[PDB]
C-alpha cells in the first residue's frame, strides 16, 4: 500500500547513497562518472537493493549527457530490465519515453534498447493505488504522453502495435481509459492511420470488451463521438436539414451475448450515462421504448397489479375459527385462531380462494426462476446494489418470494404464525408495486428521489432517533415506574416505553396527559426538554436538509431516471421472446455499404 | 476608549492652535519658521499637552522642507520621543518612515535619529481598539509597510532584527500577523535574506508561538504555503506524477509539549481550518486518521455505548418497593418507593445490579479523571466555548459524571429522590453518545448542524415560545377559571395552564373540546385567534428561516467536520499511550539532509 512505497522509495535514495556512481549520475558531476568507468576489472552492473540499474537513474533526472556516458561505458545496460518487486520489468527505454526526453530515447534506441519490455509490476499494473494507468509497454507510455515524434520513432523501428498487457487490452484500449483531453484524440486518429489494414479496432481484452465498448462503459464522451466520426455516413443535405445513416453492428449488437446497451447502463463509472444523451445512441434507445419497451411494460405492470389484488384478496379471505380455549386472562386479546388445514378447505368459497393461491405460488415461482439466472449471469454485487437495475427492488421482490413460499410451506404443515411472514410479504410487494412507477414520466423520478433519500438520509436518523429516544424513553420509564398503570399506562414497561417515545417523537400519538390525578414534576420538565429538542429541532432540520439534497440531485436525478427507462428497455429486452422484439432499424443491403442495420436521423442544425 | 481617544486628539489640535510653531509647522508659511527659530534665548522643545515635539508635527504632515529647516535649528530634536500617555516611545522617525517618505528617513538618520525606540504606548499595543497592529520599532514600521528601500536603509545603519515588543513578537512575527497582500511575501524572504545565518526562524515570543506556528495560529495559508516551499524537498520528476518529501519536525512535533495541531485547529480564529486543506499537513492527519484514529475511535464508540447499555439496564433495575403508607387522596398517584439501601441488596439479581452499578461508578471516575487536566491544562473558556474541541459535548459529560456522583451519594445516604438526578443523568449521557457520532461520515455534519442550531436558533424561540404562551396560557386561564376543572381540566390553573398551552403550541396533544357540555364564546376566539399566530404563522417561519440559515452554513459546515475530525485525531492521540501511537512518517537519515522525519506524497500535476 502506502507506507510500502515509502519504504520501497527510502530504501531506494538509501541505496543512491551508498553507491557514489548513482550520486555522480544524480548530481552531474562530470568527474567521478569518468575515474569509475575508466576501469575495466569491475562489471557495471551495479544495483540497488531496489533493484535498477544506473542508466534508470541516469534517465531518472533527466540526465541525458551522463547517460551518454554510461552508454559510451557500457552498451548492455539498456537490454537488461530492473529486477524489483514494483518495478519488475521497467527498463530505461520507459523512463525514457514517459519522461519526454528526445535525445535520450534517440540514443537508448540506437544503442539498441528491447522495444517490446512487459513493465507488469505492481506499480504499473492498474490499481487504486497508482495515481497513472499507462500500461506496460514503451508504445504505451509514448501514446500516454501524447509525444507523436516519440511514438513515430518507435513504431519505425518496431513496436508491434496489438501488444496486450496482463489484463489483454491494447493500445487503443489505454488511449481510451485515460483523463479526457484534447491531445489523445488526432494522436488516437494516428494510431488509427498506423494500423495499415481481425483489426487493432475490434480487438477484446481479457475482460471481454471492444474499445468501442471500452468506450462506453469508462464514460468517454469525447472519444465516443469520435469515433462515431468513423462509422457514419451522410445522405444529403437538402435545405438545413441533413440526414444521417447511423451504423448499428457494435450498438444494438442482435447476434452478441454481451450487447453494449447492457454494459453502457449497468456500469459503475457515474459518466457512462451521458453517453447515453449522444444522438446515435439515444434515438435507437428512445424509439426501443415508444416503439416497444413501454407497452409491453405498461401490460406486465397491469399483470402484476392484477395479479396483487388476487394475493390481496386471497390474503384477506385467510381460513379462520373461533377460539377453542376460554382466555381467563386480562391483558390478553384473541378471538380467532387459524383453522388447521384438512379442515381449511370444505367450501366453495375455499376453492375460490385456493385457486387464487395457487395463481399467487405460480406467480411467486415465476418470479424466482425468472430472476435467479440474472443473480447467476451479473456480478451479484453489481446487481444488488445498483440501483440503475432495479437491485432494492430485485431484493425486496425476492424477499417477497422467499416469505410467500415460507408461508406455503407453513400451511402445508400445521403450525401457528403464518401473520409473521404474510405481513411482511403484503408491505413488501406492495411495495415492490413501485418498481413498475419508472415507466411513467411524473412517477418514475419521485421514486429515483425516495430510493437516494432511503439509501442516504434513512440510516443517518435511524441512529439518530434511537440515541435520543432510548435516553428519553429511559428518563420517561424512570420518572413513571413509581406510578400506577392502571391509569396512565403509557410508560409501564420497557419495550412499550421505547414504543411510546418514537410514536411521540414523529408527533403520530398525544402526549399523555391525565387531569383526574396527579403527574410528577420530573415528567413535566422531561416532557418539555423532549418537545424541545425532540419534535422541533430535529424535524424541521430534516425539512431543511431534505430540501437541500433534493436540490443538490434533481438535476442529475431527471437524467438519471433517463438512464433507468434505458435499463428497463434493455432488460426488457432479451428477456422477453425474440418474435415479438423485431431487429431495430433498416436493412442496410440498398444503400451500397453492406449488409449491416442502420438508423436513419433527421438533424436540422443552425 | 474611542472618546477618550477623541479627547486626546482635540487636546492636541487645540496645542496645535496656540503655538505658533505648530502652525507653521503645518501650513508651510516658510516666514514664521524664521523668526521664530532665529533666536536662540529659548529652547526649542516646544511639546504639546499631549506631549509631541514640533518635529512630530513637521513629519505628521508630509512636511519635508519645514523639518529640514528644524533639523538645521537643532539636531537634538529627533533623539527625544513623544512623553505622551498613548504615543509613549514614538519618535518623529517612526512618523517618517510609517509615511514611506523616502527624503524625510534618509534626513532623520542622517542627523542621528534613535533607530531602536520602543514606542510601547496603548495605541500602538495590539488591541481591538486599533485598527492597524504593525510593531514598535520602526523595524517593524518599515516591515509592514512594504517599502523595500526603506527597510534596506534601516539595516544598512543599525536596527538589529530580532528586537521584541513586549509581547515577545519578533518582526517577522509581525509579517505573519497582518491582513494578507502580495506585497509581504518577497520582501519576507528579503528579511530571511538578511538574517544571515538559534535563529530569528525559530525564535519564540512570550506567548510561546515560533512563526511558522503564528502563521498556522492566525490563519495565514500564504505565508504557510510560501514558509513550506523552504522545507520541502523534491525526489524526481518521472513522467507527470512527481514526488515531495515534506518535513515534519515542526508540522507533528513528536518531542513537543504544545503541539502545532493543537495550535492550528483549537484557534479563535476562523482561517486556521483553512491551513488544514493545504497539501503538506492535509495528507498527514488523514493518514493518521485513517491509520490510527478511527479504529481507536471505533473501540472507544463499542466501549462506551456497551457501558451506556450497562448503565441503563441497571437504572431500569432500580430496587423498589410497595408503599407502605395508605394514599387516601384523589388527585395523587404513587404505587412503588423507593427501598432503603440496607434492605436494597439480599437478592443475587441485586448483586447483578451492583456490580453494573460499580461499573458505572469507575467509569464516572474514568471521565472525571480524563478530562479534569484537559480543563486545568487548556484556557477554561477556549476549552469550553469552542465547538471544535466537542465543548458541549463535554459540559454534558460532566454535568451526566457530576449527577451520577450524586445520585451515588443519594444512594449511600438514605433520602428520597433518585430520580430527579438520574433521569437528567440518562437524557444527558445518551445525549453525549452523539459525541463519538462525528468519526462516521454520513451522522457528523448533521451533528455540526445540529450544535450550531441549539447555539444559534433555539434561544431565539425559547424568548419567542415564553412570549406568545404567557399571554395565551392566561387568556386561556382567564376564560376558563369561571368554569368546573372536572369536565375539562384542561386549563385548571396556571402551571398546568402554561404546560398545557406550550403542548399545543407544538401540536404534541389535541386541542381541547368537549361536547357533552358547552365552553364559553370567548375560548373558541382566543383558541382560533391562537391556532392563526401560533401554529400556522411560527412554526412554518422556523422552517422558512431553518432552510435558509442551512444553505448558508453548509458549505462551510462540511469543512468544519472535516476540520473536526482533524481536532478528534490530535486530541484521541496524547491521551492514550505513546506505544499505541508509533512515530507517524519515514526515518530520513538515509536521504542525506540529516535526522529528521519525513512525509512523502504523490502529486500528480496537470
Amino acid at each position: 500500500w502506502e507506507q510500502y512505497r515509502d519504504r520501497v522509495n527510502m530504501l531506494q535514495q538509501e541505496r543512491i547513497r551508498d553507491s557514489p556512481l548513482l550520486q555522480a549520475a544524480k548530481e552531474n558531476d562530470l568527474r567521478l562518472l569518468k575515474i569509475l568507468l575508466l576501469n575495466q576489472s569491475c562489471d557495471f552492473q551495479q544495483r540497488g537493493a531496489v533493484g535498477e540499474t544506473a542508466l534508470h537513474v541516469a534517465a531518472l533526472y533527466d540526465n541525458l549527457e551522463a547517460a551518454t556516458l554510461l552508454m559510451e561505458a557500457a552498451p548492455e545496460l539498456a537490454k537488461e530490465p530492473a529486477l524489483c518487486e514494483p518495478f519488475v520489468g521497467q527498463t530505461a527505454l520507459h523512463i525514457a519515453v514517459m519522461n519526454q526526453n528526445l535525445n535520450l530515447v534517440r540514443a537508448l534506441l540506437a544503442r539498441g534498447a528491447s522495444v517490446s519490455a512487459r513493465a507488469t509490476g505492481a506499480a504499473f499494473r492498474r490499481s487504486p493505488h497508482n495515481l497513472i494507468y499507462y500500461g506496460e509497454h514503451p508504445l504505451s507510455f509514448a501514446a500516454c504522453v501524447g509525444s507523436e515524434e516519440i511514438v513515430r520513432l518507435l513504431i519505425e523501428h518496431g513496436a508491434d502495435i496489438r501488444a496486450q498487457d496482463s489484463l489483454g487490452n491494447t493500445v487503443l484500449h489505454i488511449l481510451i481509459l485515460q483523463p479526457n483531453k484534447t491531445f489523445a484524440c488526432q494522436m488516437y486518429n494516428l494510431l488509427l492511420s498506423y494500423d495499415e489494414h481481425q483489426s487493432l479496432e475490434l480487438v477484446p481484452n481479457h475482460q471481454g470488451l471492444t474499445p468501442f465498448k471500452l468506450a462506453g462503459v469508462e464514460g468517454n464522451t469525447v472519444m465516443f463521438q469520435h469515433l462515431m466520426q468513423k462509422r457514419k455516413h451522410v445522405q444529403w443535405t437538402c435545405g438545413p436539414l441533413t440526414s444521417t445513416l447511423y451504423d448499428l453492428t457494435e450498438i444494438d449488437s442482435w447476434g452478441e451475448e454481451l450487447s453494449f446497451l447492457e454494459l453502457v447502463v449497468s456500469s459503475k463509472k457515474r459518466e457512462a450515462r451521458q453517453i447515453l444523451e449522444q444522438t446515435p445512441v439515444k434515438e435507437l434507445v428512445s424509439f426501443k421504448w415508444k416503439k416497444y419497451g413501454r407497452p409491453y411494460f405498461c401490460v406486465l405492470a397491469s399483470l402484476y397489479i392484477l395479479y396483487m389484488i388476487c394475493f390481496t384478496t386471497c390474503c384477506i379471505y385467510r381460513p379462520l375459527k373461533l377460539r377453542d380455549d376460554n382466555r381467563t386472562d386480562p391483558r390478553d386479546i384473541t378471538i380467532l385462531q387459524q383453522k388447521l388445514l384438512q379442515e381449511a378447505y370444505v367450501t366453495h368459497q375455499d376453492n375460490i380462494r385456493l385457486v387464487g393461491e395457487l395463481v399467487t405460488v405460480t406467480g411467486a415461482v415465476i418470479i424466482l426462476l425468472l430472476e435467479i439466472p440474472d443473480i447467476f449471469r451479473v456480478g451479484a454485487s453489481r446487481y444488488f446494489g445498483q440501483t440503475i437495475l432495479g437491485g432494492p427492488f430485485h431484493v425486496i421482490i425476492i424477499t417477497y418470494a422467499s416469505l410467500v413460499l415460507l408461508t406455503m410451506v407453513m400451511r402445508l404443515t400445521n403450525m401457528n404464525g403464518e401473520v409473521v411472514p404474510l405481513s411482511f410479504a403484503l408491505v413488501l410487494g406492495w411495495c415492490s408495486v413501485m418498481y413498475f412507477a419508472r415507466g411513467f414520466q411524473m412517477l418514475g423520478p419521485f421514486t429515483i428521489m425516495i430510493q437516494k433519500m432511503i439509501f442516504g438520509d434513512l440510516m443517518r436518523f435511524c441512529w439518530l432517533m434511537a440515541v435520543v429516544i432510548l435516553g428519553f424513553a429511559s428518563a420517561f420509564h424512570i420518572t413513571f415506574q413509581t406510578e400506577d398503570p392502571n391509569n396512565l399506562g403509557e410508560f409501564s414497561d420497557y419495550p412499550t416505553a421505547l414504543f411510546s417515545t418514537f410514536e411521540l417523537f414523529l408527533t403520530i400519538i398525544d402526549g399523555p396527559a391525565n387531569y383526574s390525578v396527579d403527574l410528577p414534576f420530573m415528567y413535566c420538565i422531561t416532557y418539555a426538554a423532549f418537545a424541545i429538542i425532540a419534535t422541533l429541532l430535529m424535524l424541521n432540520l430534516f425539512i431543511a436538509m431534505m430540501g437541500d439534497t433534493h436540490w443538490r440531485v434533481a438535476q442529475e436525478r431527471d437524467e438519471l431516471w433517463r438512464a433507468q427507462v434505458v435499463a428497463t428497455t434493455v432488460m426488457l429486452e432479451r428477456k422477453m421472446p425474440r418474435f415479438l422484439w423485431p431487429r431495430s432499424g433498416i436493412c442496410g443491403y440498398e444503400y451500397g455499404l453492406g449488409d449491416r442495420w442502420f438508423l436513419r436521423v433527421e438533424n436540422h442544425h443552425d
